[PDB]
């Protein structure tokens, strides 16, 4: 669904550079596919589709998936790989990233 929303060149940049197993951190990638770029509004949309469960929620299994809008099996996280994302996004430390703490991840990616 964000796989015509984006550059395309944009994901390939930032796959390639985390493709690594354990090699991906989330802000030089997000900063690099340009998800910031978007506007709060289209992101509150790039959001909406993490939202796997549609939970109005970015949950631990979403971020398993994180990159799917952009691939439906893009960057398969190496299970370390989410250990960071859960805990460099979690500002709250809830479990769960809302929107703002999302699109708060995504623009200071
Ligand atoms: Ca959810
Ligand atoms: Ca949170």
């Amino acid at each position: 669904a964000a796989k015509d929303l984006l550059k395309a060149d944009d994901i390939k940049k930032a796959l390639d550079a985390v493709k690594a197993e354990g090699s991906f951190n989330h802000k030089k990638f997000f900063a690099l596919v340009g998800l910031k770029a978007m506007s709060a509004n289209d992101v509150k949309k790039v959001f909406k589709a993490i939202d796997a469960d549609a939970s109005g929620f970015i949950e631990e299994e979403e971020l398993k998936f994180v990159l799917k809008s952009f691939a439906a099996d893009g960057r398969d996280l190496t299970d370390a790989e989410t250990k960071a994302f859960l805990k460099a996004a979690d500002k709250d430390g809830d479990g769960k990233i809302g929107i703002d703490e999302f699109e708060t991840l995504v623009h200071e990616a």
